[PDB]
């Protein structure tokens, strides 16, 4: 992972990309939204485990650390995936190709429209920045590696050091993508910052979402079982 | 604000710095922690309003937008201030020069040790990066401008554009501080990213804190009254 060039990193992440899934409702039957959003989230998680295993550097970590990172990040990762898919559908969230929802559809569950609104605003922000596919995959891997790295022994010190070196490789890669796109050195650092600052909002959204779910979620054991 | 050089930006933010406050307990009397932490937070907020008014670009915004940004950011701002103060006190949080608390002292309030632990880990991270005073003030201003900018009309479009241009000026400034410190172009972009990625964790901490407080906070009106 640490010997990868920028191009190889990008290629590795594009190749790791999980599939776009479909919602499981009978489309011949009349139009629970929570049920739909929960089942879809559950199925995407399985694919997320597989994707994570293909992010360079991730399988170098201990099982326990892999679980911790996924436990911290999974909802952020679903949400960034959603916002990216939704980017060319103004005012709509593309949960699946057959489940494209507006804010009014979110109003049927108490507390949900607020979450839909934040996701829609993020998709809007991505649209305004003209986020590229290659930048998206970098950001999604940054979330996986970064979200739990501050909440973890000699092994632990080595693990954190490795995570930060891999994150540095992804930073390098982002800059290289922006240099290749023809941005000036100024523009490259400005855009890097703009992209990383959106991750704080994605964190925020995840916290607001987890709050909703706790008020009613993959356990450590399920993540461990799937990762192990 | 947008015509400022890097040096002028840094000078402006250092000059805006609020004071370090003292806790209000009688030190001759025997050692409520929540009361102490609440009163201190309340007094710091007043100074935060004043500090915010001196961040270049902030008073250019509408009152409503200034309030929204502070409403979103205030706990993140207190927390980054805390973590910065605590940096050269391993295992302790320097809430005030007369209130230096360890994790065990946090255990007296249910849910508080978890929050103390996350703050301590952030201070540890800052220590490992050797965070500079000049970088800290940049980051604290980034929090103010960024935390609410995704959760807000023609005026609103102009406001967001301005906020992002000011954020770009702070990104420029950070890079300039790192170039002046002698870091290579690679090191500059890596360190920029490392610093901005810590902001996601600060967001996380704030959400976890606000959760605690809601389960029991400055209203819009109080912030508005103080800002207006
Ligand atoms: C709207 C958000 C984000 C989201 C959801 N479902 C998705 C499917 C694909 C991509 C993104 C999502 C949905 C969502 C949901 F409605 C239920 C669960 C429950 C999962 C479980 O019980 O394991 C998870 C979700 F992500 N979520 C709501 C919330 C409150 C978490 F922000
Ligand atoms: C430990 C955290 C962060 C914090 C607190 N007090 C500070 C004073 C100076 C600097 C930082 C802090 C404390 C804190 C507190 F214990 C009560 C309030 C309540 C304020 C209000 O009611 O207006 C605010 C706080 F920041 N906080 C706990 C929590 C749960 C919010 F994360």
């Amino acid at each position: 992972a640490l010997s990868l060039t920028a191009d190889q990193m990008v290629s590795a992440l594009l190749d790791a990309e999980p599939p776009i899934l479909y919602s499981e409702y009978d489309p011949t039957r009349p139009f629970s939204m929570m049920g739909l959003l929960t089942n879809l989230a559950d199925r995407e998680l399985v694919h997320m485990i597989n994707w994570a295993k293909r992010v360079p550097g991730f399988v170098d970590l201990t099982l326990h650390d892999q679980v911790h990172l996924l436990e911290s990040a999974w909802l952020e990762i679903l949400m960034i995936g959603l916002v990216w898919r939704s980017m060319e559908h103004p005012g709509k969230l593309l949960f699946a190709p057959n489940l494209l929802l507006d804010r009014n559809q979110g109003k049927s569950v108490e507390g949900m429209v607020e979450i839909f609104d934040m996701l829609l605003a993020t998709s809007s922000r991505f649209r305004m920045m003209n986020l590229q596919g290659e930048e998206f995959v970098c950001l999604k891997s940054i979330i996986l590696l970064n979200s739990g790295v501050y909440t973890f022994t000699l092994k632990s010190l080595e693990e954190k050091d490795h995570i930060h070196r891999v994150l540095d490789k992804i930073t390098d890669t982002l800059i290289h993508l922006m240099a290749k796109a023809g941005l000036t050195l100024q523009q490259q650092h400005q855009r890097l910052a703009q992209l990383l600052l959106i991750l704080s909002h994605i964190r925020h959204m995840s916290n607001k979402g987890m709050e909703h779910l706790y008020s009613m979620v993959p356990s450590y054991d399920l993540l461990l079982e799937m990762l192990d």
